């Protein structure tokens, strides 16, 4: 029993950080196999971020104007190249303790698990979503560029985030390991602020499952819903509309609790109508959207407290 | 900036994990050095949980009764003996991934970052802290006996929790890994049951002062009070009474930030009496009280956003 956010342990990708450095900015970057990712803005100035122009600013050096620090051990830079956001630095080394991995770009509503690092030392791990407005809301501080957001299945990691900016309200962009940022952002300092977000409806319609996987039944209620009358209420709170799509994907907790996920949209449509008034969920005020239905799946028990 | 709870990088102790089984029974058991800790009830058996003497069923196995994998790696027990409510079997083998390490009693309030383990394999980390009445709200399923909690101070790793029970209200009870429980529990299947729990205050009022670090404001009045007013409405809403040694701790943030420890009290009884209208504070609805004023100091920043 419990139900806590709860992140994919660290190990395998804790060997993948190291430090790399150029000029006077120093941030982290991931080491696999010979080569060693990184935010390519590692290479712009004591602010020339204002208006960088990258494939000009690369062209200005060569391999050994990157240190890449792995622990006490300088790697040797014999190659490097940019990605659109990212450079990739060939290093004279293959990292040995490279696990098995994929890069995957995960998409708005889904989960994943950040280390957060600074001078390519681990610092800490947690778990977030990626917003529906492209930000995550990390917590980094100076120094925090290059560290990487993963989720990791059976031995293989998936990466799908590197750290890249923090944006005027406090949230935090950056792209895939192929460097293709996530949202509308850009690796220059401009004014641009992250859009309004709304709430993942599939994954507060998750966490209601849990809350009856692991025992709780309170909010339930007689009535079901269309999609159609579900949504116009939806969109009143700001909440995504759903979908056939996220309704299917309700089918397997749906089965294991015998309760419609119709029937729980009702349910939701009246916490939303009648608020939470005085009583928590799984331990909150407030409905909880940084659950998929699947962490809810991997995190409960196989057998429902019925 | 940002504010989440952070556990630490798991890694370290990812690789002192390993599995031990005992007739029909398996959980998990930490390897450190020539040796592997885990919960003595590991050989208690189909239910004899009931009235277990522990002395007498030790002393009826042997050392080929537990075996002790480590990936697909049978170890070989060369002894075993049994210390409180943990046993500790020496193997042959030297785990050669052993941290340096320190065993610590951690203290009602404080946290600690949770591995939860099956059959030996990591699954997940999270963050929690040591409950007054000496439970902690995790999240464990069947067979998660003997993950540990731990914190990591520079390199040196220091276990404080090693899983052992289940209570029924859902929060889970175990001990240090010198085998002394947290709490008045026992490693019986009884009727036991956590006793009433109070909020962690310190920890409340460290983060307002994050809140504060981070740049928020607006919970804060131009009152003051004596500890002694305070402790009055703290204990009314079922808050520790706070102590000078607490007032203390919170030194550090207080110069950071400028506001009184007794000036954040004021504020707090405040936020008790006319409740949190509406407004939320680091994202919460709900004074939080997981994060000690260390975790506070080590996640943000050291310049205040004034
Ligand atoms: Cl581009
Ligand atoms: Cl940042
Ligand atoms: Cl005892
Ligand atoms: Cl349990």
């Amino acid at each position: 029993s419990g139900f806590r956010k709860m992140a994919f342990p660290s190990g395998k990708v804790e060997g993948c950080m190291v430090q790399v450095t150029c000029g006077t900015t120093t941030l982290n970057g991931l080491w696999l196999d010979d080569t060693v990712y990184c935010p390519r803005h590692v290479i712009c100035t004591a602010e020339d971020m204002l208006n960088p122009n990258y494939e000009d600013l690369l062209i200005r050096k060569s391999n050994h104007s990157f240190l890449v620090q792995a622990g006490n051990v300088q790697l040797r830079v014999i190659g490097h190249s940019m990605q659109n956001c990212l450079l990739r630095l060939k290093v004279d080394t293959s990292n040995p303790k490279t696990p098995k991995y994929k890069f995957v770009r995960i998409q708005p509503g889904q989960t994943f698990s950040v280390l957060a690092c600074y001078n390519g030392s681990p610092s800490g791990v947690y778990q977030c979503a990626m917003r529906p407005n492209h930000t995550i809301k990390g917590s980094f501080l100076n120094g925090s560029c290059g560290s990487v957001g993963f989720n990791i299945d059976y031995d293989c990691v998936s990466f799908c985030y590197m750290h890249h900016m923090e944006l005027p309200t406090g949230v935090h962009a950056g792209t895939d390991l192929e460097g293709k940022f996530y949202g509308p952002f850009v690796d220059r300092q401009t004014a641009q602020a992250a859009g309004t977000d709304t709430t993942i409806t599939l994954n507060v319609l998750a966490w209601l499952y849990a809350a009856v996987i692991n025992g709780d039944r309170w909010f339930l209620n007689r009535f079901t819903t269309t999609l159609n009358d579900f949504n116009l209420v939806a969109m009143k709170y700001n909440y995504e509309p759903l979908t056939q799509d996220h309704v299917d994907i309700l089918g397997p907790l749906s089965a294991q609790t015998g309760i419609a996920v119709l029937d729980m949209c009702a349910a939701l449509k009246e916490l939303l109508q009648n608020g939470m008034n005085g009583r928590t969920i799984l331990g909150s005020t407030i409905l909880e959207d940084e659950f998929t239905p699947f962490d809810v799946v991997r995190q409960c028990s196989g057998v429902t407290f019925q």
